[PDB]
C-alpha cells in the first residue's frame, strides 16, 4: 500500500482539488483543518468531506479538525500593534499560515506523516502565504524538519476555472465551502520584501512552538 | 465467465443487450451515465427490478455515474461556438463520447474490458449511432485495449424487433428510461460533420481519461 | 399579520439577502427555487435555508422547489439550433428566466401572492437577465397579471462584495450555497437589442404555457 | 365544490393527459382502469399515479381497477371464430372498449358521477376504437344512460408530440406508463363499415350486462 | 436422492393426481405452471399447492410460476386473425401448450431436468392439446432435446371420477384448484389433421423461441 | 333502507351466484353454510368469501357457519338401515337438506329473517333436493312458520355454463369452491314419489327439532 | 410581575453578580452575550448560567449568544491597517463595544427591552473601553435610542474581592468562567482625545449597522 500523505483543508476549491488528485494517483490522504479561532461559518465544510468520501471512500483516511489559536495568538496577534506599525500592513493570515506549519511539523512526527499539500495557487500569488518566497521559506522550514511541503495544484491553476472543472469532473460541486476568516478584506497587498522579512522575523517563535509542542522545552524564543 | 459491462438507460435496446448477453451465461455491470440534464428518470428502478427478477445473480451490479462535468467539458462549455460554426446541435454525440472516457476509466479501475451498448440499425439518423460513429469510438476504446461491442446493432431493423424479445423475457415492452432535455432539439447532422466533431473533441475526452487516472492537471 | 412574499431564491448571496431584507422588515417570505433540470449540486442550498430558519424563524413561511424542465425546455432548448443560429448568441439563461416569470404566474395565482422579488443586482448587468432592458420586460410583463415584480437588491449591490459583508452582519455565510447551472461559462455577451429580441421572441411561448397551466388551452401559441 | 368526473386510465401519455387538463381547470378525477385480463406488465402503472398525486393532491379523488374481464369474454372472446370469419378483422380491442363502457354504466350510476372522459387522440384515428364513427356510437350509448362521454385531447393531439410536451409541461414523465395488451400488433386494419357493423351487433350485448350489473335480470341477450 | 421430475401445473385434479403418483413412489417433483398472461382468478392455486405440501412435504421441490405471455403471444395471439380464417378454428390453447413446451426445454436445460409430466387424460381427448396427435408430436419435439415427456394418468382417467376419488384417497380436495384461461369455451372442435397442421406450422416459431431461450440467436424464424 | 335476506350458501358456484344477484339488486345477504358433519375439504370456502367480500362490501352483511351435525343424524343417519330398506335409495342428502330448513326456522326466527334463498337449480332437478316436489314441501313447511323460501338462480340456470358465466361478469371465480359430501356420488336415482314420501316420513322429526330448538319441548315426535 | 432587562453578560464575576443581584430584587433579566467571532474556550459559560438558573429559577428569562462577527469586522477589522496607523494604538476591542452596542439597539427594540445593564466596576480602569470616556459615549448612544444603560455593581465593586464575596454568599463559583478573546491591550495608554475620536470616526457604522438590521436600509454609512 501507498504511505498516506497530509492535505492542508479548507473545504475551498483549490484544496478538495489537491487532495482529489493525489487520491486519483492511489495516494490515500489525511486530511487536515487549522482552526486558527478567528474563524466564521465553517459549518458547510462537513458537506465537502461528505463529497469527497463518496467519491474516493477509503482513500480519505481521516480529518483532523486542529485548534491553532494559541500558536495563531503567539505569532500573529499579541505583537498585532508593532506588526502593523513596523511593516504597515496586516499579515495575520501570513502568521497563520506559519502556524499551521509550525503545528504541521508536529502533526507529521507524531502521526508518521512526512509529505504535506496545500492548495495554494499562482493566481492568488497576490496573497502574502502564495508568494513563491512564502513557499520557498516554508519549503525550507519543512525540510528542516525531513518533512517534504508540495503544493499539487500550484502551477496548474492559472485561474479559478482551471480549478473549478477540474472538480466538476470529479463529480464535486465547484464552490468553495469552507469558512472565512474575520480577516478577510482587512489588509493591502504587502512587498515581497515585507512578507519574507515578516516570516524571518517570526520564524524562531514557530521553532520555539515546535519545540514546546514536542515535550522538548517551556522557555521563550 | 468474465462480466461484461453495458451501457444501460432502461430503454428497451440496452435492455435486450443486457438480457441477450445474461442468457448466454455473460454477468453484466449495468453502468448508466447521468449527464446531469435527463429528466423524470426514476422508472428505471421498475426496470433493473425486472431484470434481477428474471436474471437473478448474473445481473452483478447497477452504477449510477455522475459524468456531467465530462459532458460539460466535451459538449456545453464551447456550445455557442459549436453550434454557429457546425450549424447543427451535437450536444447527444458529445455525451456519447464523455460516456466514452468514463468508461475507460471505469474498466481500468473494475477490472472489465468489454463495453457493450443498444445502438441500434434503425436509430442511426441520431449522430452517436451511425456507423462512422460506432467506428470511431471502437478505434478509441481499442487503443486502451477495451473491447465495445454493439450486441442488438444488426438484428434491431425496428422498434418491434426489440419489443418482442423483450416480451419473450417477461419484461415489458416499453422505454424505462429518463429523456434528455436535448430531446427534439436539433437537425440531422451529415457524417462528415458527425466524424468532425468526434475528431475535434477527442483531444478533450483524452485528456479527461488522463485527469481520471490521476496522470495530469493541464488541459489538452 | 403582512402578508407574504415569494422570492425566487438560489441559495444564492443575492437571493439569500433579498429574502433576509424584506425578514428584517417584517415581510414573511415564501422562497421559491426553480429546477430547471440542467443544474448541478444543488445539496448545498439546504445548509443555506437552515441558516435562514435559524436567523429569522417563521418569517420563512415555506421553500417550494418547483420542476420547470418543461417550460425552460419550450422557451429555451428546444429550438436551439435556431436559436443560436439566429442570435449568434447563446442565451439559454434569458430562456430560463422566462420560463420561471411563466411559472410564477402560476404559482402566485394559486397561492395568493401578489408579490415577486428577486436577487438580480447592477453589477452583474453582463448578464442578459440581469440587464435593464430585460428587468423592464418582465416587470411589464408581470404587471399585466397584477403581479408586483421587484429586485430589492439591484441598485445597492455595486459588487459582491456589497452583499457579502451584508449577509455577514445577519451571522449568515459570505458563500453562494447554490447549484450551478450546467450552461455556466457556455456564452458570449449579447448585446440589449438582442436580449430584448429573444424576449419579445419567446413572450407569446411563455404567456401560452401560463394558458396551459392555468388549464384555459392546451393548443401551441398562435 | 365541483363535481368529479371520470377519467378512463391506463397510465398512457393521452389519458394522463385528459385527466390533468381537467385537474388544472378545477375539476376533481376519479381515475378508472379497466382490466380485460389479457394485460401484460401493468406494474408500472402506480408509478404514473404517484406523479399524478404528486402533481395535482387531492384533485386526483380516486383510483379504480375494475376488473372487466367476463364482459369482455362475452362481448369479444366467446365468439371469436364466427366474429373473425365474419368481418376478416381481430377487432377484439374494439369489443374491449365496449366492454369499458357497459361497465361504466354501472359505475357511473353507482357512483354518482355523470361525466367520464377518455384519452382517445385524432392522430390515433387507424384504431378502430378512436374512429369518430366509434366515438360518435359510444358518446349514443353513454347518452342514452344520461352519460356524457368526452375526450378532452381528442383534437388537440395531432401528434404524439403534441401529448408529450405538454406533461413534461406539467412535470410529469413523456413515457408510456401502461400494460400492454397481448393483442398488441395482432390484427390489421378494418374499415368505417366494419367497426359501425361490429359495434351494432354487440351492444345487445354490451346493454344485456349493463342490465345484469344493474342486479335487473339473469337472462341473455 | 431420486431425481427430480417436473410436471405441468394447473392445480386442476389431474396435474395435481400425476404429481401426486409420481411422489408417492418415491419421485421428487417440481411443480411448474405456465402464466400465459390470458389466465384468470390464479388465486386458488395456493390453497392446491398448501395441499400438496401438508401431503408430501419435502418430496414437493418447488413450484415455478412462469410468465410465457410472449411466446404465447408470438406463436398463437400476432397472427390470429390468419390463424383463424386458414384453420377456421380458435387453436391458442393449442398454442399456447406448444409456448409452454417451448418454455420447458429451456427450463430443463437450465434446471438438470429430463423427464416432464402433464395431466392430459383420456377422456378429455376432444381438447387439441390431448389428443393423440398432439401428444405424439410433442413427445418427439421434447425427444429432439433429449427429454422425456410423460403423461402418467392419461391412460388410467377414463373420466373424471376415476381422478377424483385417487384425489380424495390422498386426503386432498377432489375440485379444480385453478385459473381459467379467457379462451375457456371460445372455440369448436378441430380435426386432427387442422390440429397437426397448426403444431406443423407453429413448430419453427417454437424452436426459435427455444434457441433464443438459450441466448443462441436474435433472428426471427 | 332493504331488509337483510338469507343465502344458503357453500361456496358453489349457484348459491354464490344467487347471493351475488340479490347484492346486485340492493338486498343485503346473511350468507349461512349448514356443516352436516360428513363434509370434506371445506377451507376452500374462505377463498370465496373473501372474493365476495371484495366485490360487494357491506351487502354480505355475515357468514354463519352452523353446525347441523346433530339434526341431520336424528333425521337421516339413526335410522339408515330401515330408510334404505324402504325406499331402496340412499337419501341422506334430501335428509340433509330437510336438516337445513328446520335449523333455518329456529335461525330465521332468532334473527328477524323471513326470506331465504337457495341456488338449487332447474339442470341439477336428478338430485332429490332440487326436484320440484322437494322444493314445493319444502317451500309449504317454510310457509307454515312464515318465512319466505324463494330460489333466484332456479329457472335461470338451464346448465352450469349459464351460472358459471354470470360470475365471470362478476369478476368472480367460476370454480365451484366448495367442500363435498362424503356421500358424493353414494346413490343412485329416486323417483318423485319416493322422495315425497321420504320428506313426508322425517317431517314430524323435523318439526320436532324445530319446537327443541325454540325451547319448547324435550319429547319426541 | 416586572418587566424583564437585560444583562450585558460574560461569565465574569462582575456580571454575573450584576444580574444576580438585579434578579433578587424580582426582576427577570434577559443573560446577553455578545459573540464576536474570535473568543476562545467559551465552553464554560455554560457552567455559569447553570449556576444562576439553579439559584434563581425562572427569573432568569433567557440566555442569548448573540453573533456579531460581521458587525465587529466592518467596524473593527475591515481597516485595521489604517486604525493603527492613524491612531497608533490597537483598539479593536473598543470596537468590539461599539459593535455590542449596535446589536443591543436592535435586540432590545425587537424583544420590548429598555433597559440594558452591566458589570462595570471600579477596578476596571486599566482598558480604554472601560474609561468613563467610553462608557459616557456609549449611554448617549443607547439613549439616542431611548435605552437606559444601567451598572448596578459600578459603587459597590471598589475590588475584585468585593464582588467574589457576594457571589459566595449567593452559592455561585467566585471564578470567572467566560471565554477570552484572541486579542489584547498593548503597553501604551492611548489619550482619552484617541479614545473618543475612534469612537466617533467609527459611530456612523454603528448607527448604519442598527438601521440595516432593522430593515430600514442596505446603503453603507453616508
Ligand atoms: N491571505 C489570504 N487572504 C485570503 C485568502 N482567501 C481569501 N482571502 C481574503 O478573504 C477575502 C474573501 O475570501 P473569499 O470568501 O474566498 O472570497 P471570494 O473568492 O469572493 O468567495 P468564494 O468564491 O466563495 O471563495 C478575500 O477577498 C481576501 O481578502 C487566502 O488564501 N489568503
Ligand atoms: N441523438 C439521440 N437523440 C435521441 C435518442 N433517443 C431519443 N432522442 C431524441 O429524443 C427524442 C425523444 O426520445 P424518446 O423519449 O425516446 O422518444 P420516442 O421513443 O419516440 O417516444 P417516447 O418514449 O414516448 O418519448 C427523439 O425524438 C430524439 O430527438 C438517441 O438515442 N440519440
Ligand atoms: N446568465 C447568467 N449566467 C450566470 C449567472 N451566474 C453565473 N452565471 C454563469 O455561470 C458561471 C459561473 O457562475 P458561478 O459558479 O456562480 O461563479 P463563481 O464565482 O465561480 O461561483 P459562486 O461562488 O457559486 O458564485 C459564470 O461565469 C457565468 O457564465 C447569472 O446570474 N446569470
Ligand atoms: N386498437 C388499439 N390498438 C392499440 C392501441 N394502442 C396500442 N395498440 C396496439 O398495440 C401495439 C403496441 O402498443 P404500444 O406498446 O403502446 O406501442 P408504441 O407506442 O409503439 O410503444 P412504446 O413506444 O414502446 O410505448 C400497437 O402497435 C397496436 O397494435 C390503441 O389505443 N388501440
Ligand atoms: N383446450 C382446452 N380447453 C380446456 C381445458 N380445460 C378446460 N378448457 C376449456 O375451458 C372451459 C371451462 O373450463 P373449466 O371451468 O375447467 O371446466 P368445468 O368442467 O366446467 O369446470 P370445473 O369442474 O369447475 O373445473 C371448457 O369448457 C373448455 O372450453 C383443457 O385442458 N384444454
Ligand atoms: N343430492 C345432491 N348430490 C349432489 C349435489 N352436488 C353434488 N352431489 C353429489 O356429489 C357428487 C360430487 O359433486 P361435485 O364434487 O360437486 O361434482 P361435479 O360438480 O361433477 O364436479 P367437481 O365440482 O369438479 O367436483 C355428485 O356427483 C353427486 O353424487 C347436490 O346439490 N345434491
Ligand atoms: N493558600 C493558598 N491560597 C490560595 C491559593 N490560590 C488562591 N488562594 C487564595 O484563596 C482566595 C480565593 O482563591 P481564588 O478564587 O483562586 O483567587 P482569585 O484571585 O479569584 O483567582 P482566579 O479566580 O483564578 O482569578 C484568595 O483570597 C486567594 O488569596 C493557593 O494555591 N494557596
Ligand atoms: N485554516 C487552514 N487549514 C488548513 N489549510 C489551510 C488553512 N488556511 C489555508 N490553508 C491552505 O492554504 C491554501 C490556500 O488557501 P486558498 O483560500 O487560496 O485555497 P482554498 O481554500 O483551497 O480554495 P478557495 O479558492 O476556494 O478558497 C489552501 O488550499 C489550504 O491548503
Ligand atoms: N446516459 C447513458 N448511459 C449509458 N448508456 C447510454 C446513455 N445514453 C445512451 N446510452 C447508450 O446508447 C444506446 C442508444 O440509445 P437509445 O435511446 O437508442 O437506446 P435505449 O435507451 O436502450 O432504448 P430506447 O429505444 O427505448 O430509447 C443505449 O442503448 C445505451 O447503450
Ligand atoms: N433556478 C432559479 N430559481 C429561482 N430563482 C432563480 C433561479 N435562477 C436565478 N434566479 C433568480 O435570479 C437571480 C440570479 O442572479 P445571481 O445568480 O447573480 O444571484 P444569486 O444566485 O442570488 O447569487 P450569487 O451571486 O451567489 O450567485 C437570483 O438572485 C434569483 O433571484
Ligand atoms: N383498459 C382501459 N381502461 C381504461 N381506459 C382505457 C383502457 N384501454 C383504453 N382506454 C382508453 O382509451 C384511450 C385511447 O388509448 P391509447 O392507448 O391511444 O391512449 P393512452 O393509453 O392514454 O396513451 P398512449 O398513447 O401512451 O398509449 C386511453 O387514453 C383511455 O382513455
Ligand atoms: N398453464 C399451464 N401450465 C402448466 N401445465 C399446463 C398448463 N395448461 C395445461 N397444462 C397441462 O395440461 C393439462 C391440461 O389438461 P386439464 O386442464 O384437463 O388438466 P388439469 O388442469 O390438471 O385438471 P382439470 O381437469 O381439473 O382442469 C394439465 O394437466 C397440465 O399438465
Ligand atoms: N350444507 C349446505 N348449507 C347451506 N346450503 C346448502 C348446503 N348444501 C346445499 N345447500 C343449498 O342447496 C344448493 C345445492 O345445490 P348445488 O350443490 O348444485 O349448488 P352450489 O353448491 O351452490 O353449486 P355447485 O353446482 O358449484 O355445487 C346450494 O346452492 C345451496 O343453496
Ligand atoms: N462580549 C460581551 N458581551 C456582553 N457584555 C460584555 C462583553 N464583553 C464585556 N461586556 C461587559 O463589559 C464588562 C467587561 O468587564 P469585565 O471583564 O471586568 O467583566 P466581567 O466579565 O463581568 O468580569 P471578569 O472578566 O473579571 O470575570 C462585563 O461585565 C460586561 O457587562
Ligand atoms: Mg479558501
Ligand atoms: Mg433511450
Ligand atoms: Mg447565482
Ligand atoms: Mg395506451
Ligand atoms: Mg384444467
Ligand atoms: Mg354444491
Ligand atoms: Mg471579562
Amino acid at each position: 500500500s501507498v504511505k498516506p500523505q497530509l492535505v492542508m483543508f479548507t473545504g475551498g476549491r483549490d484544496s478538495t482539488l489537491a487532495a482529489c488528485y493525489l487520491m486519483l494517483q492511489g495516494i490515500p490522504v489525511h486530511l487536515w483543518s487549522g482552526n486558527s479561532g478567528c474563524s466564521l461559518h465553517r459549518g458547510i465544510l462537513s458537506h465537502r468531506v461528505e463529497e469527497m468520501k463518496n467519491r474516493f471512500g477509503d482513500l480519505v483516511v481521516g480529518h483532523t479538525v486542529a485548534d491553532i489559536s494559541g500558536a495563531f495568538r503567539s505569532i500573529a496577534i499579541e505583537a498585532l500593534e508593532q506588526d502593523i506599525l513596523k511593516y504597515r500592513k496586516n499579515l495575520v493570515l501570513l502568521g497563520e499560515k506559519l502556524a499551521i506549519h509550525a503545528h504541521l511539523v508536529d502533526f507529521c512526527r507524531r502521526n508518521d506523516i512526512n509529505t504535506i499539500n496545500d492548495g495554494i495557487t499562482h493566481y492568488q500569488m497576490e496573497f502574502p502565504e502564495q508568494r513563491l518566497v512564502a513557499k520557498t521559506f516554508l519549503m525550507e522550514m519543512m525540510a528542516q524538519y525531513d518533512i517534504n511541503y508540495q503544493s499539487p495544484v500550484y502551477e496548474f491553476a492559472q485561474s479559478a476555472d482551471d480549478v473549478k472543472y477540474r472538480l466538476l469532473q470529479l463529480g464535486i460541486s465547484t464552490k468553495s465551502l469552507e469558512g472565512i476568516s474575520i480577516f478577510a478584506d482587512s489588509f493591502s497587498t504587502p512587498s515581497d520584501d515585507v512578507v519574507l522579512a515578516y516570516l524571518r522575523e517570526k520564524a524562531p517563535l514557530a521553532h520555539n512552538i515546535v519545540n514546546f509542542l514536542a515535550g522538548e522545552t517551556l522557555n521563550p524564543p
